């Protein structure tokens, strides 16, 4: 999309809009044997999730089904107001997208996903859960994230972006899965967008690409493709 980083809170009210909600019945995976989807976050690893995202499992975690015997209770009032997670959508600059999608440059795609992954690692630092010892807020440093890459390869305004869906869950010290306290995540949108931006530029520069910096806005794009 147009925003460098958009953050969309998913609830029961808007869940059918979330990336990954729909799937083809004949397939277990949206994109088996590719990197269009991936599980990320230390929480994902704690759940034994890695590699391609299985659609059924994504949908279970969306609504807090850790397993058949373990359904999260994330409610304090109206049932439709339950937060299911947060879509952190990272979109590449226009020239970067054109190089990736029109010129078919796989290096760019790799750089973009490394940049998303770095921003996800930063987001993890903001993971928190409420505990009772007296209410106590615990830094848990783990998220469960399902990423979906979208390659809008239209000649008119190519758009490379990845939806990094952060589940509304985090594993506490006691091993218990609880809802994320999203305060820190929410107030760090600009910071996370800049982590993605800086890391993307670093990766492209390392790979040898010439970038053009806009000094007024402190942004960048490809030197010849913008
Ligand atoms: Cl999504
Ligand atoms: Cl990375
Ligand atoms: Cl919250
Ligand atoms: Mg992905
Ligand atoms: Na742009
Ligand atoms: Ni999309």
């Amino acid at each position: 999309s147009n925003a460098m980083l958009d953050i969309t809170t998913i609830t029961r009210q808007n869940v059918t809009s979330v990336v990954g909600y729909y799937s083809d019945a004949k397939d277990d995976y949206y994109s088996k044997d590719s990197s269009f989807t991936s599980w990320q976050g230390t929480g994902a690893e704690a759940l034994g999730l890695s590699g391609d995202v299985e659609s059924a499992r994504f949908k279970e975690l969306l609504v807090g089904e850790i397993d058949t015997f373990t359904h999260m209770q994330r409610h304090v009032g109206d049932a439709k107001k339950e937060r299911l997670g947060y879509d952190l959508t990272f979109s590449a600059p226009k020239g970067v997208s054109m190089q990736a999608l029109i010129h078919g440059d796989k290096t760019i795609i790799e750089a973009h996903e490394k940049a998303v992954a770095a921003a996800v690692r930063e987001a993890e630092k903001l993971a928190q859960a409420r505990t009772t010892r007296k209410s106590v807020t615990q830094n848990t440093n783990n998220l469960v994230v399902a990423t979906f890459r979208h390659e809008t390869s239209r000649a008119l305004d190519p758009d490379l972006h990845t939806h990094a869906f952060v589940m509304n869950m985090t594993q506490r010290e006691d091993g218990q899965w609880r809802a994320l306290k999203n305060d820190e995540l929410m107030r760090n949108k600009m910071h996370l967008g800049d982590v993605y931006k800086q890391e993307l530029a670093l990766e492209l520069t390392k790979a040898g690409y010439e970038l053009r910096y806009n000094s007024k806005n402190n942004t960048f794009d490809m030197a010849h493709f913008s």
